[PDB]
């Protein structure tokens, strides 16, 4: 860690990589007082797409189509090991049964900074039990509105506990 | 420089498996024309 | 040394060989203030490889395929005698337990010159205790990045103390 | 050992070598009250390995790929003479049949110190019976999780008996 860092450049300037296991998805319980990370997480996907509408016309010059941006959507897919006695799984089941919106938040455990936050609905909640593997769950929630990006917004650093 | 243009951020998605690093994928659609810088002068400003 | 060196010459022009016992692996401690030679090493292997990318096309003539250079990586394997009370082994165990990338370097004790140095992770740390001889330890470290070659680079000559 | 020890140095500075006789593998019984060594040990290997995640991108410079540390795993292989009536082998067979996790540890029986310990599963339990020599056994244990290091942590110095 010395010799003037001739070879081992120990100076931290940027993380330049984020381990996947450090990014987790948590949900707010029915009262919302507690944040609960869903148990047995193994994968996470955050989709954010914006529609494009074509505005080409006979006065368009250049031989290239003309498009402009439009509406936006967002959905989150999570999966992993499933245990029925987990509090987060019970909360998810209650949300699915009662047909109620659920507040979700993607955070980074290692960096202690939250990434995304939104209100979604439990669109899909499925399970699979292969005889030679462990039982697994897969949940998909598409948001009913805006998805606040906490990377460019101050605050939103609360975490489960 | 090779290409240039004006685009809209059509897709901006992220992935995070527990075995690898968190990854991003962005897709930009074309607004109007894309200028091919390989057959024209200029457009050689490097980032920095 | 005399009789005009008619039968035996004493002129030092080179060594023509470097005894393996004179070159060892050293590790910087947690703070890096000290350089520790690993206890009871017997064998050392430094591997450096570079990938090759094939760029053969229908325009290639002469009947020979075309290749270019690519990415390169490195690793170091070291085995020897194991003593659990050695400071170097304790530091290696601490590094292995808590991630903690390690600054290691290959140096020549006899020639008082450093050979290689860089950062690496403790990928493998195994032990063997056969009943007909002493305990042996083996360690394998993969480079996080550049491995600075001190033979063609000025500096890098600190020795363990 | 006198005349200033000009030829016979008896000053104990370090063991500098640990014979394989002193290193044994011990397991806890079903109740765990009594820890007992495996009868007829002849050879023991302990493997601890860490995964490496490649994070090379177009931003890295210098011509060297970038890697970071990953997950961890460990296993123990122990071979020797099999005595079917021994209590240690009976406990091992009971553990293999009942598929319950087994608590194991490695003991330096001469220096009265512990090295490693943890929970494991008996993945393999094999016996070979050549007609020339004694009939032997081999056991492989895979870690269920953390293999704590007793060489850098206090305690863990209990002995069989």
């Amino acid at each position: 860690a010395f010799e003037e860092n001739l070879y081992c450049d120990y100076t931290p300037g940027a993380a330049k990589a984020v381990a996947g296991k450090d990014v987790i998805l948590a949900v707010f319980n029915a009262a919302g007082d507690k944040l609960l990370a869903v148990a047995g997480q193994q994968g996470l996907t955050v989709n954010r797409s914006k529609d494009s509408i074509e505005i080409t016309s006979k006065d368009t010059v250049g031989g290239w189509k003309s498009k402009i941006g439009g509406m936006k959507e967002w959905s989150i897919e999570n999966d992993g090991l499933y245990v029925a006695d987990a509090e987060s799984h019970k909360e998810l089941a209650k949300y699915f049964e009662s047909d109620s919106p659920v507040c979700v938040k993607i955070i980074n455990q290692a960096s202690k900074k939250g990434l995304f936050g939104g209100l979604a609905i439990v669109a899909d909640y499925s399970f699979e039990a292969p005889f030679d593997e462990a039982m697994t769950y897969s949940v998909k929630l598409d948001g009913m509105g805006a998805l606040v990006d906490l990377t460019i917004t101050e605050g939103g650093d609360q975490m489960p506990g």
